[PDB]
DNA sequence: CGGCA
DNA sequence: CAGTGCT
DNA sequence: GCCG
DNA sequence: GCACTG
């Protein structure tokens, strides 16, 4: 259980005794990430969380290696930072990295697109604006480049959730709407608003996206759509852009998912996160012959759907102590 | 060796 | 399909 | 990158 | 681990 972050309270990270190491490893992790070396970046991310939650400063190679998520290679970097006070590799990061980061912060452009733009000789967002072929999504991402990098005060997230909730409950008063993600984890600021909608009767959630989105469009609240498959009525998620009325308002990212009540606990767990919390819990489930998604906790395929009326039941079935949302902030 | 949700 | 983004 |  | 695009 010591190996599994989902088995531990994330508040362990608030007392980071190894910041002089993790702040340097994070620069490298991001460099690998924007260049597309996702599995190396993942190992760094896990090592960083292991160091942030360790109970004391790491002071020896043998100690480092004993920490789950720290291997020989990561231990060698820790020992270099201890003795020398710096990590040499930080002076030998590819020169493309700042531009690759700039480009991949465009919503809809990932590492593959950023690398292509870089190969084509683009170096600034002015180059992208004037010379790149953008997808519909990437054009919206570029238009809102600064705003999508800003976090909003949680009070604004509340107002956005209430806007969605009021529009939804106007045509079915029994709909349940809950803000998840970083909001539900109690953070003071939110990168976007994640709204989960369901109905306790098990059926009235169906078909509401069309009416809800059109209602939110009628009042001008939705300003741009990033992902919204509205043609066949099977839509599960909406990803888009909103802006509250009045002066001093920024465009904000809004994600909505509509789910059947029978999947409420698993959808709430998924959408509350954190992302690394979810990945940890899902990896653990695999070791127990199970698979965890936003739909269900199931047994391995030939599977059976296990009964999970509440988040606590998912924890229980995986042998984990329950964590309130604020303690899932990995 | 291969997954890493 | 490859690429992307959600947590 | 680290893990089993 | 899944739901999207083109
Ligand atoms: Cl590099
Ligand atoms: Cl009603
Ligand atoms: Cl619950
Ligand atoms: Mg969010
Ligand atoms: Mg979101
Ligand atoms: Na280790
Ligand atoms: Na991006
Ligand atoms: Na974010």
């Amino acid at each position: 259980l010591d190996k599994w972050v989902c088995a531990q309270p994330s508040s362990q990270k608030a007392t980071n005794h190894n910041l002089h190491i993790t702040e340097k490893l994070e620069v490298l992790a991001k460099a690998y990430s924007v260049q597309g070396d996702k599995w190396r970046a993942l190992g760094y991310a896990k090592a960083i969380n292991a160091l942030k939650s360790f109970h004391k400063p790491v002071t020896s190679y043998q100690e480092a290696c004993s920490i789950p998520g720290i291997g020989k290679r990561m231990a060698e970097k820790i020992i270099e930072i201890l003795e020398s006070g710096h990590l040499r590799k930080l002076d030998h990061i590819s020169e493309s990295v700042p531009v690759l980061e700039l480009f991949s912060n465009i919503w809809g452009a990932g590492t593959k697109t950023a690398q292509m733009w870089y190969q084509q000789g683009f170096r600034s967002l002015e180059d992208i604006r004037s010379q790149a072929s953008l997808t519909t999504q990437q054009a919206i991402g570029l238009k809102h480049y600064s705003d999508f990098l800003e976090r909003m005060p949680r009070e604004e997230a509340t107002e956005i959730e209430q806007t969605v909730q009021k529009a939804a409950q106007a045509f079915n008063s029994g709909l349940l709407c809950v803000a998840c993600g970083s909001y539900r984890r109690g953070k003071a600021t939110c990168g976007d608003v994640d709204v989960l909608i369901t109905h306790p009767d098990g059926r009235s959630h169906r078909g509401i996206f069309s009416r809800l989105l059109d209602s939110l469009r009628q009042e001008g609240f939705l300003t741009d759509d990033l992902v919204s498959q509205e043609e066949n009525g099977q839509q599960q998620k909406y990803l888009g852009v909103c802006r509250l009325p009045g002066p001093g308002r920024r465009h904000r990212r809004l994600d909505i998912i509509v789910v059947p009540y029978s999947e409420f606990a698993c959808a709430l767990l998924y959408f509350t996160g954190s992302a690394h919390f979810n990945r940890s819990m899902r990896a653990l489930a695999k070791t127990k012959g199970m698979s965890l998604s936003e739909h269900a906790l199931s047994t391995a395929v030939v599977g059976r759907v296990l009964p999970t009326p509440t988040e606590k039941d998912v924890f229980r079935l995986l042998g984990l102590p329950y964590r309130e949302p604020a303690e899932r902030d990995w």
